[PDB]
Formats: C-alpha cells, sequence, structure tokens
C-alpha cells in the first residue's frame, strides 16, 4: 500500500498546483476547556474532522514562550545563548536518523525530538511545554477516537498506543531560512495522528479541497492536522477521516513555527505498526510506522512520480 514516490499520486494534481493563492481558508474553531473538545455545534466538528484540519484556542494555562524563543535560536550554534547550541546535535546524539538537527532541501531547517529524550535533552522549559502538548494533543485524540465509531477495547492498537500517550511523540522546531529560494516546505501531509502546529506569521497553506488557501494568523490559536495514519485508519469506517494537505509558501524574511506530532510507537526496535479498521473484521495491518516516516520522508522532499499525470501542470496545456 505504501511504494517509495507514489504515497501523493492521487493528490499529485495538488502538489504541481502553482497558482497564485488569493483564498484564505475559513477553519473552523474549537475549544479544549472544562467541557473538552468543543465545537460551535455537531455540523461544525464534522465539517473539521472531514477537512481534517481546525483552529484549537490556546488553552489560558498553557506557556508557549520557552517555545516561541527556541524556535528562534536552535539554528544559530554555540554561540548563540541559551538555545543556539542545539544546532550541534546531530542524529548520532541519539541513535536515531530522524532526530537533532536536521538543514532541509526546501527552506526549512528543523530540531526534532522524541518524547523519549525531552527530560534529557531539551531545556527543562521546553521538555514541559512537550509534555503539556501531549496531554493536550491526548485529549484531543480520543474526542476523535470516539466520533469515529471505533470500539474502544482496540483504540491502543489502531492508534499504536497514543489512545493512551503510549504512542510516539515528536515536538519539531522549524526556522525557515529567507535566503533559500523556492518553497518554504513541500507540500506533504504529517505522518502521524495528530500535528498540533504553533504558527504566528503568514506562511501555511491548505487545500482541503480543490484549492490552495492561506490559514489566517491567529496566534491565540493553534492549527491542528490530521496526518496520514488517521487517514488510512478512518479509510473504511462510515465517515472516513482526511489527512489534511498543507505546505509553507516561500518566504521573503525568516519565519518559525514549532508542532506536536502523535504518531504510532516507532522506536527503532520496538514500531507498533500501522492499521485500518474494518467494520466488519477489526483492525488490519498496512505497514511499519517508522516505514510510513521514512517513505513520507523521502516523497515530501524529492517529490511524488508523475508519469502519467502531466495535464496537471498548467504548462502542458
Ligand atoms: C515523526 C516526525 C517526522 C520524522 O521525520 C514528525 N512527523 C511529520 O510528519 C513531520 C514532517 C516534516 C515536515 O516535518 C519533517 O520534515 N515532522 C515531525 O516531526
Ligand atoms: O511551519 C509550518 O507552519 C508547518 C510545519 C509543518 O507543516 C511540518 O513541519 O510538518
Ligand atoms: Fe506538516
Amino acid at each position: 500500500e505504501i511504494r517509495r514516490g507514489r504515497i501523493y499520486r492521487d493528490v499529485y494534481h495538488k502538489r504541481v498546483d502553482e497558482e497564485p493563492v488569493d483564498r484564505t481558508a475559513d477553519l473552523e474553531r474549537a475549544r479544549l476547556g472544562d467541557d473538552g473538545l468543543d465545537f460551535q455545534d455537531d455540523a461544525a466538528q464534522a465539517r473539521a474532522f472531514a477537512q481534517g484540519v481546525f483552529l484549537l484556542e490556546i488553552p489560558e494555562w498553557l506557556d508557549l514562550s520557552a517555545g516561541d524563543r527556541f524556535a528562534r535560536q536552535f539554528f544559530q550554534g554555540t554561540g548563540v545563548e541559551p538555545y543556539g547550541k542545539y544546532r550541534d546535535l546531530s542524529s548520532e546524539h541519539f541513535g536515531d536518523e530522524l532526530l537533532g538537527y536536521h538543514s532541509r532541501v526546501d527552506q526549512l531547517e528543523q530540531f526534532l525530538l522524541e518524547r523519549r529524550f525531552w527530560g534529557e535533552v531539551y531545556p527543562s522549559e521546553i521538555a514541559t511545554l512537550g509534555e503539556h502538548l501531549t496531554l493536550l494533543s491526548h485529549r484531543v485524540l480520543r474526542s476523535v477516537l470516539a466520533s469515529a465509531g471505533i470500539p474502544e477495547e482496540d483504540w491502543h492498537r489502531a492508534s499504536g498506543g497514543c489512545s493512551e500517550t503510549n504512542g510516539s511523540y515528536h515536538l519539531t522546531f522549524n526556522h525557515y531560512r529567507s535566503a533559500h529560494q523556492d518553497i518554504g516546505l513541500s507540500s506533504h501531509k504529517d505522518d502521524g495522528f495528530i500535528t498540533v502546529l504553533r504558527t504566528t506569521a503568514q506562511g501555511l497553506e491548505v487545500n482541503r479541497d480543490d484549492v490552495w488557501e492561506k490559514v489566517p494568523v491567529d496566534p491565540a490559536c493553534f492549527v491542528v492536522n490530521f496526518g496520514l495514519s488517521m487517514e488510512i485508519l478512518t479509510s473504511a469506517c462510515v465517515t472516513p477521516l482526511s489527512a489534511i494537505m498543507h505546505r509553507v509558501s516561500h518566504q521573503n524574511f525568516d519565519r518559525s513555527s514549532f508542532g506536536h506530532f502523535s504518531s504510532s510507537r516507532c522506536l527503532p526496535g520496538a514500531d507498533d505498526g500501522i492499521y485500518r479498521y474494518l467494520p466488519s473484521a477489526g483492525l488490519e495491518r498496512v505497514c511499519g510506522s517508522r516505514e510510513l516516516i521514512e517513505e513520507n520522508a523521502h516523497e515530501i522532499y524529492m517529490g511524488t512520480e508523475g508519469q502519467g499525470l502531466e495535464h496537471h501542470h498548467h504548462h502542458h496545456h
């Protein structure tokens, strides 16, 4: 089901759509307060889950200031205190090729770290931020699973442990180098179940249906994305949920962001796998969790195979 360079062939037309973006997306808005996850009404929640993206009000108790500073500093090198030294931590420090500082082939450079290292490696205030976002993400995920009609007995296996905060969690910081040419971050779907994105400036674009649209800047809200694992899991339920195709436009001045990603456990020696739920037969394994992550990473930055799909390029008409 997961073939290298072919994950996105069914949305290839979205990946090569480079028409100017003049629309802004009207996303549904939810809150997670004293009543759980709360949209304006049931219709709004259904629209949000079918689009695979919505806005989530940042709880008043949650402190993001250290994350915002880390996102603006991690890449600067050991000269710059307190966070510039994270530039120098590469994957061999963690025994995990996914983690540490990464200079991508798009404008973005990243620092990515999985939860098993937060307490040891991140500044304590950043580890605290990661744990708070994990508990917040956990509550969102359980609301979504409850609406999908999957029996609760199956949630732990269906979520690779995320239904009980036993999945894999990455707290990832993004810096868009405006001196680099071309797209800020290529169009993609995230690997996992739930992504919680903290953005404070223009750049994020989503393609919920047939057109790319700008996500409005609202620093009092998170953007919540569903990822490929959520799409795969619910693909045969009564109401399949979409993973949102999204990208970051070319940045003319530097931009920073960070995100919390929930995935099926993908430890190098303990991989919980990716499943789809069949209303008849139950859970069926589709692929490995790390397998999905690395084939996704390949195709996000190296591109989707386009043979036979050339009519989707505007210049061929
Ligand atoms: C699991 C981990 C990705 C590990 O490679 C998690 N999952 C994602 O899909 C994104 C994807 C891209 C845009 O960020 C990375 O370049 N980032 C994450 O941190
Ligand atoms: O920087 C952003 O707004 C988007 C980040 C993102 O989509 C990702 O890292 O997966
Ligand atoms: Fe993403």
